[PDB]
This record gives C-alpha cells, structure tokens and sequence, in this order.
C-alpha cells in the first residue's frame, strides 16, 4: 500500500549536486501555472495534454502542456472541464508533431473543476510540520480552495513559503544536506517525495518535475504533511 519513508542513503545529498541550485529554487520560488474550467484543446505525445492558458504575469507563455503518467489518465481529463495547478519549465519543453505566442510545460496538475470546492466558499488550510535535524522547529499553513488537491499544488506552495523563510534553495546551493517532503493521507496512505535535485553538475528541470506525473491528489482537509531536512555535516 503506502510507500516506505527513506532510506538513510537513498536521499540526494546537496552536497552531491554540482550545479546550479538556482535552477531548483526557480521551480518553486513564486512560480507556477494556474488556470479554472479549462478544457484540453489538443495533445502531442498520447499522454499529454494541451490547454489554452494565458501567462497572467510576466506573459511567458498562452499554451500549457501538461503530461501524465500514462494514456488512460490523458484520456480521462481529456474533455473534463479542469482546473490546473503546477510548475512549468521551458528547457527542453517540446511540442509539434512537425510544425504543431509563448509555449510552457509541466506534468500532472489537474483537477475537475465540478464538485471540487467547499460549499460556504471558503479556503481550506493544511498544516505544514518543518524537521531540521529530527526537530519540529517551525509549522506553517497553507491553503487550497480545493476539496480533493494535487500534492503538486500543497508541495509548491509549502516549499515557496520555505525558501522565503528558511532559504531552502539559493543561488549556489542548498544550507540543507538532504529534505523530503512526505503526505500522510487519513487512511493511512504515506508517500514522499526527495527535495533535493539528483547528484551531478547539472539539474534537470524536466526529470525532476516528472515525479508530479501521477496526478496524485489528497484530501485537502484530512491529510498531513512533513517536511524533513537535515543540515546533519554543516
Ligand atoms: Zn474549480
């Protein structure tokens, strides 16, 4: 069922990573794709989906495209009336079977919009606990208008509070050796997901993201969420 929690030298030490950590923090520091009742207008690969989506903002981008884990997930949101909620990159974002006005990518995010929010029209917050060293030093809020939410959308968010007030990611890199994030769903479902980019000297922006390609959504109101990092060398 749930998926076990690290292992102590299976999780991607900073230390390790000889680029650019700017690149990490670009992906969660105020960044992200966010749309309401759209509907997908096209595809490229068979588990992708394409939307009309306007870059409110720095005008980036009108053209959203979002791949899934799997056609049959593609097919299921395909003419769903959605809402959409990620973190999107341009290097290496392809499109055009040929030949297929800004362009932008990203993986999961999307909810349907029908019978996805609270009926007094409120906002639904979920408690974030930070870990340093084994320690709860500090826990935050964050808060979702969605019933059933992406982790994607609780994740951005949490790790956007972070680099604001711990740094989480800098320019040059991290004052944190190692960090996950995990979810614990109130029937008792527990997954992760490694915050640190992978070792080597250049970051992946697309690989990285791909983990966001299952589409999992949780219980806004019932789940909880951990993030652990240590600082455990210096
Ligand atoms: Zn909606």
């Amino acid at each position: 069922e749930s998926q076990p929690d690290p292992t102590p030298d299976e999780l991607h030490k900073s230390s390790e990573f000889t680029g650019t950590m700017g690149n990490m923090k670009y992906l969660y520091d105020d960044h992200y794709v966010s749309a309401t009742k759209v509907m997908s207008v096209d595809k490229f690969l068979a588990h992708d989906l394409i939307y009309n989506i306007s870059d409110k903002k720095l005008k980036n981008y009108d053209k959203v495209k979002t791949e899934l884990l799997n056609e049959d997930l593609a097919k299921k949101y395909k003419d769903e009336v959605v809402d959409v909620y990620g973190s999107n990159y341009y290097v290496n974002c392809y499109f055009s079977s040929k030949d297929n006005g800004g362009k932008t990518c990203m993986y999961g995010g999307i909810t349907k919009h029908e019978g996805n929010h609270f009926d007094n029209g409120n906002l639904q917050n979920v408690l974030i606990r930070v870990y340093e060293n084994k320690r709860n030093t500090i826990s935050f809020e964050v808060q979702t208008d969605k019933k059933s939410v992406t982790a994607q959308e609780l994740d951005i968010k949490a790790r956007n509070f972070l680099i604001n007030k711990k740094n989480l990611y800098e320019f040059n890199s991290s004052p944190y050796e190692t960090g996950y994030i995990k979810f614990i769903e109130n029937n008792g479902n527990t997954f992760w997901y490694d915050m640190m980019p992978a070792p080597g000297d250049k970051f992946d922006q697309s690989k990285y993201l791909m983990m966001y390609n299952d589409n999992k959504t949780v219980d806004s109101k019932s789940v909880k969420i951990e993030v652990h990092l240590t600082t455990k060398n210096g």
